[PDB]
Formats: structure tokens, sequence, C-alpha cells
């Protein structure tokens, strides 16, 4: 259940893949609650990036958006320009999600896999950014209700 194994069951939607995939969360994954002031996205990914704190992650994302707006898709769809995005992203209560997942994928190069669940027991869908460069281990998340948890395939 790493990124490349999932995409044949997804649609290729350009900058990411997405597909309905229904897996038993308790049977297939380990999941972890991580606190946060927003929706837990940044703490979850800071945990999975061992040399990167929450504040450093936001700084990397901010810089990447300022310098790579022409090659991003999600942030430019929802924000007028990188300055507008920087102002919102850097509020303490900002809710992270797919917009930052793309920036993390492009900046660190790492695959990002976000599973969604509607009933908290089975997944309903997965969204996948495939590797862009480097050899960092994949970042996986579960999006449940209005928050994110860390996720890893059971070994």
């Amino acid at each position: 259940n790493l990124s490349e194994s999932l995409i044949s069951d997804c649609d290729n939607l350009g900058n990411f893949y997405r597909g309905p995939i229904v897996l038993d969360i308790n049977k297939e994954f380990t999941i972890e609650d991580v606190p946060g002031d927003g929706d837990c996205f940044f703490h979850c990914l800071a945990k999975q990036l061992p040399e990167v704190s929450v504040s450093r992650l936001k700084g990397i994302i901010t810089s990447y958006a300022l310098r790579n707006w022409d090659t991003l898709t999600e942030a430019p769809r929802f924000y007028s320009d990188p300055k507008d995005y920087e102002r919102e992203l850097n509020r303490a209560g900002y809710w992270g999600g797919t917009t930052e997942a793309e920036i993390i994928n492009h900046s660190f190069g790492v695959p990002v896999v976000i599973w969604t669940t509607e009933d908290k027991k089975l997944t309903s869908a997965v969204q996948v950014w495939t590797r862009k460069h480097g050899n960092l281990p994949e970042l996986h998340l579960l999006h449940t209700g209005t928050h994110f948890m860390c996720l890893a395939p059971i070994v």
C-alpha cells in the first residue's frame, strides 16, 4: 500500500491520482493521533519528517510557493498569489491539507498518500502524489472527520 502500488486503481487527475479504495483500517494500517492547533496536518507531517519542526515545515512551504507558483496547481487555484497564500498559511489555526501535500511532494520530492474515511472504520478513497525526486520515505495520512492522523501500512 505504498504510492506506486495504489495508482493502478486510481484515476490520473494530472497533479495527483485519486481513487475509491475500501480497506479495513484496523486490518491494514497503524494510525496515530497527533495534537495540533489546526486540523493536525502539520504536526502529523512534522512527525514523519524527523529534521523538520512544524515551524520549519511552514517556512519551507512558504518559500517553495513564493518561488514555484508557476509549477503548482492546488495553491494557485485557491489563492490570488504567493503573498496571499503566505498570509493565510502562517496563521496558527490554518487548516492544512491537499494544497500543502502538493507543495511537500514537490519540495521534498517525497510521495504523499492521503486516505479518507467517512465512517472511521473503512477507507473510502485515497489520493496519491507520486515521487518527484530524492529517496525520502513516503508520507502517509488518514483524513478522518475534520482532522488528520498519521498512518502507516502494517508491516
